[PDB]
């Protein structure tokens, strides 16, 4: 759903709860990674990601984060090996931040967070007909999250971060045409993976969580741009779009396995 859930004082992350009771549910997300508790599993297989170089349709601003949708009428561009049984295509990726340099990322790694977290969200189009059907299966999606940490300028964020003025209030979109995703992933692809759920309402507990180990480094000015985008919308007053991140939420137990020893 998508109701009066925000991450104001009145509609956010606390109150969820109220409006979709799975919030508090046996495999919530994000969580904090605890590295030494990971399990080494080299059982996985090598974790793929093949994407395409103009898949990429918009870049948009709904009201709670920037987005970037892909054609997914296909099976091109997807993320497979690792836990996941089968390729998943990559609907859209999006990000998460903060209004400060210590917040920001939604999964935190040994207690610390990142200024920003991306997620490439996938589904299970092989076996479930509609991303809505596979969002309801445990096994539907799988949702890829790179880290952002701060440091020298990302070439390929450049174009995005310049884009995000023409979408700075909530509702635009704007083309954003052949932006290859694997741009914004790091060298290394080594990584945690656990059972849990979307970050944001209707909160399914339907993802396969796939956290990337290194992060990607982009500059403070990058990150600025993002905290000059707004929740929003045109003739509104205006309200910055920061600290659009859900706390970490109860392991209850679960599981988190890495693809490499530390
Ligand atoms: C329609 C859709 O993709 N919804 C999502 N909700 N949460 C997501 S996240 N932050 O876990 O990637 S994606
Ligand atoms: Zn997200």
């Amino acid at each position: 759903g998508h109701h009066g859930w925000g991450y104001g004082q009145d509609d956010g992350p606390s109150h969820w709860h109220k409006l979709y009771p799975i919030a508090q549910g046996d495999r919530q997300s994000p969580i904090n990674i605890i590295s030494s508790q990971a399990v080494y599993s080299p059982s996985l297989q090598p974790l793929e990601l093949s994407y395409e170089a103009c898949m990429s349709l918009s870049i948009t601003n709904n009201g709670h984060s920037v987005q970037v949708d892909f054609n997914d009428s296909d099976d091109r561009t997807v993320v497979t090996g690792g836990p996941l049984e089968g390729p998943y295509r990559l609907k859209q990726f999006h990000f998460h931040w903060g209004k400060k340099h210590d917040v920001g990322s939604e999964h935190t790694v040994d207690g610390k967070s990142f200024p920003s977290e991306l997620h490439l969200v996938h589904w299970n189009a092989k076996k479930y007909s509609t991303f809505g059907e596979a969002a309801s299966a445990p096994d539907g999606l799988a949702v890829v999250g790179v880290f952002l940490e701060t440091g020298d300028e990302h070439p390929s964020m450049n174009r995005l971060t310049d884009a995000l003025y023409m979408v700075r209030f909530k509702g635009t979109k704007a083309q954003f045409s052949c932006f290859n995703p694997k741009s914004l992933l790091p060298a290394s692809r080594h990584y945690w993976t656990y059972p849990g759920s979307l970050t944001t309402p209707p909160l399914s507990e339907s993802v396969t969580w796939i956290v990337l180990r290194e992060p990607i480094s982009i500059s403070e000015r990058q990150m600025g741009k993002f905290r000059s985008l707004l929740f929003t919308s045109e003739d509104d007053e205006r309200i910055h779009m920061v600290n659009n991140f859900r706390p970490p939420q109860p392991l209850k137990g679960r599981v988190v396995k890495a693809s490499f020893r530390a």
